C-alpha cells in the first residue's frame, strides 16, 4: 500500500558512498556510547547507517554526534515506555531537560531535588548513565558554531518532548482509572513531539544551521523563522509518529496504552485494516506537507531541511523494509 506519492517521492540513497561513511563514523560513536554501557544501545550499526543515510554529505563530526543524540533518543524513549514510577520517569525527564537548558554546564549532582525519588544513584545506574551521556553531549554540541543560534531551538524542543512524554502519562494513568482515551487529534498534537527524529533533528540544526538575516531574509507568509524551523520538526514528527504507531500496534494489538491506530478503533468505530488506512493517507499527507515546508527555507537553511526530509521519508517508508534490512546486514557483514 504504498502511495503514488511515496512510490515517487522517496529520497535517493548512494548506497557504497552511505556505507562507506557509515563504516567510517561506527568505531567513533562505538567508542563513545561504550562509556554509558548500561542505558546505551551498543549495537548501532543500523542507527549509524540511517543517520548516514538521512545526512550524506554531512560532516562526518555531524554525523557522529546526530548518532549518539539518535542512541540518546531511543534509550529515553526505552526508560519512559518499557523498574521505575512514574513519578521516576517524570523526574528524569525534568532532569533530562535541565541538563540540556545547562547546555553541558549541569550534571545530574545539582539537582538533588529531582533525584530524591530513587532508590539509588550509583554510576551503574541506567539513569544516572542517561544523565551523564547527556551532560557530554551537550557540552560537546556546544563546541559546534551552529550551537550559538541554534541551540536554544534543540532546547525548546527537548521541552517541548518531556512534556508530550508527561501528557501521555497522565493520558495513560487516565485509561487504567476512567478507561477513556484522547481523541485522534488531541493524540496526534500532543504525540508528534514525543519521539526521537525530532530531538535528533533539532540538535543537528545546532550543528550544522547557518546564520540567517531574518530580517532581511525570511519571506512571506513566514514573519518569523522560528515559526517555520518549529513546524518542521512538529510535521516531521507526525508523520513518524504514525508509522511507529503502526508498528508498535501490530506487535502487541491488545495494548492499551494510548496508540493512534488503538484509538481509532475505540473512539471512532474503525476496524484495525479501516484504522491503518487513514494512518497510511495521513501518512502521505505528512510527507507531502514537509516537502512544500523544507521548499521554504532560507538557502542557508536548506540542507538542514533536507535531512529532516529525508528523516521522515526513511522512517515511515524505507527502514521498516527488507531492503532496509538487507543493507544493515551488508553493514554488519562489512564490520567483521
Amino acid at each position: 500500500t504504498a502511495t503514488v506519492n511515496e512510490l515517487s517521492g522517496i529520497p535517493a540513497v548512494d548506497r557504497a558512498h552511505v556505507l562507506q561513511t557509515a563504516l567510517s563514523i561506527y568505531p567513533e560513536v562505538e567508542n563513545w556510547v561504550a562509556q554509558f554501557p548500561v542505558i546505551l544501545p551498543q549495537r548501532m550499526g543500523g542507527m549509524c547507517l540511517g543517520m548516514v543515510a538521512t545526512a550524506p554529505y554531512a560532516q562526518p563530526s555531524v554525523l557522529v554526534e546526530a548518532s549518539i543524540m539518535a542512541l540518546i533518543a531511543f534509550a529515553i524513549d526505552d526508560i519512559t515506555e518499557d523498574t521505575l514510577t512514574v513519578e521516576q520517569i517524570e523526574a528524569m525527564l525534568t532532569l533530562c531537560v535541565k541538563l540540556v537548558q545547562s547546555g553541558g554546564n549541569s550534571t545530574y549532582r545539582d539537582y538533588p531535588e529531582l533525584i530524591q525519588v530513587f532508590p539509588t544513584i550509583n554510576e551503574s545506574q541506567p539513569w544516572v548513565q542517561l544523565a551523564n551521556a547527556l551532560t557530554k553531549f551537550c557540552s560537546e554540541v556546544q563546541k559546534f558554531p551552529a550551537a550559538a543560534i541554534y541551540y536554544s531551538i534543540f532546547a525548546k524542543h527537548f521541552e517541548l518532548y518531556r512534556e508530550a512524554h508527561c501528557t501521555e502519562l497522565h493520558w495513560t494513568q487516565a485509561v487504567k482509572e476512567m478507561g477513556s482515551y484522547p481523541t485522534y487529534e488531541q493524540y496526534l498534537l500532543n504525540s508528534r513531539k514525543s519521539i526521537a527524529a525530532p530531538l535528533v533533528e533539532s540538535s543537528l540544526l545546532a550543528m550544522v544551521g547557518e546564520p540567517v538575516d531574518s530580517e532581511f531574509s525570511l519571506k512571506p507568509p513566514y514573519a518569523n523563522l522560528e515559526t517555520l524551523i518549529d513546524e518542521v520538526l512538529l510535521i516531521c514528527g507526525s508523520s513518524i509518529r504514525l508509522a511507529n504507531d503502526i508498528r508498535s500496534f501490530e506487535r502487541e494489538p491488545q495494548a492499551y496504552q494510548p496508540n493512534s491506530l488503538l484509538i481509532l478503533m475505540l473512539t471512532q468505530g474503525c476496524s484495525q485494516k479501516e484504522a491503518e488506512a487513514i494512518l497510511l493517507k495521513e501518512i502521505d499527507t505528512y510527507l507531502q506537507k514537509i516537502e512544500t515546508l523544507i521548499s521554504l527555507l532560507p538557502s542557508s537553511l536548506s540542507t538542514w531541511g533536507d535531512s529532516a526530509r529525508r528523516m521522515s521519508w526513511f522512517a515511515c517508508t524505507w527502514y521498516q523494509t527488507r531492503d532496509f534490512h538487507n543493507f544493515n546486514k551488508q553493514m554488519l557483514a562489512a564490520l567483521r
